[PDB]
């Protein structure tokens, strides 16, 4: 079938990390943010930069893994708001305030590795989902319009972190409806198309996880 999380008012608006790799701190709020309006029907921006500054598991604005996100969120027992805790685009000490807390998490839940029929079930009966890919080519970064399919991606090179709103088919073609946090102005409004039973492009099904809350 089709789901599109933007529509049940599931999804945020698209944010800008700027030149920060924390790209993956900002795929795993929003698959929080998700499942935060699933359990409480409010809709609120939460903090990338408390990830960014606080997972020691991780490694900044030089990277890191989501799975490793939701963990810190569990073991500290709530991340801050956006409002609470805001972006700034640089690692800083960690500054996590309680008084600020907006969502918690029990842990997450992992794909079963390439499996692209798996990711279609977890991202309709439970949300949005975390997910890495290969961003690194040129059709990537200029993306405009279509179902976004590139024959030299690299499904073993996931070197970028999004997240999967939804999914569907345009004139045909099954895709993938791609959250990404490089501002409003990539892409189509700072989302993505992406082909989806495709052979796993891109890495897509490769490192796919969400939060249980
Ligand atoms: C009362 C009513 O309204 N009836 C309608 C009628 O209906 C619809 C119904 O409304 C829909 O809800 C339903 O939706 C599908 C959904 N299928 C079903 C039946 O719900 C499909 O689902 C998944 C399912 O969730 C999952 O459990 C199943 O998985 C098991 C599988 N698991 C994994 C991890 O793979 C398991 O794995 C095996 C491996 O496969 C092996 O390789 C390995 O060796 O072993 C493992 C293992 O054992 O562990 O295997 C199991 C059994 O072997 C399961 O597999 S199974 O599915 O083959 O049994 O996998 C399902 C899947 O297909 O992936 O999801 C779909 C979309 O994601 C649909 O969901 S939905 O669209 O969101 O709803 O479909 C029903 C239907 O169409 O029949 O519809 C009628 C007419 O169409 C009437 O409607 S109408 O007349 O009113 O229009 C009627 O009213």
């Amino acid at each position: 079938d089709s789901v599109d999380y933007r529509k049940k008012g599931y999804v945020t608006p698209v944010k800008n990390q700027g030149q920060c790799g924390s790209c993956w701190a900002f795929s795993s709020v929003g698959a929080l943010e998700g499942q935060l309006k699933k359990k409480t029907g409010k809709l609120l921006n939460l903090s990338p930069q408390n990830l960014v500054d606080c997972v020691s598991e991780n490694d900044g604005c030089g990277g890191g893994y989501m799975t490793n996100a939701f963990q810190y969120v569990q073991k500290n027992r709530g991340i801050d708001s956006e409002d609470a805790y805001p972006y700034v685009g640089q690692e800083e000490s960690c500054m996590y305030n309680p008084t600020g807390k907006a969502a918690k998490c029990r842990g997450y839940r992992e794909i079963p590795e390439g499996n692209e029929k798996a990711l279609k079930r977890a991202v309709a009966r439970v949300g949005p989902v975390s997910v890495a890919i290969d961003a690194s080519l040129t059709s990537f970064q200029f993306y405009s319009k279509g179902v976004y399919y590139d024959e030299s991606c690299n499904s073993d090179n996931l070197n970028h972190a999004v997240l999967a709103v939804g999914y569907g088919i345009q004139k045909g073609n099954k895709h993938w409806i791609i959250k990404n946090s490089w501002g409003e102005n990539w892409g189509n409004k700072g989302y993505i198309l992406m082909a989806r039973n495709k052979n796993n492009a891109c890495g897509i099904a490769n490192l796919a996880s969400f939060p249980k809350m």
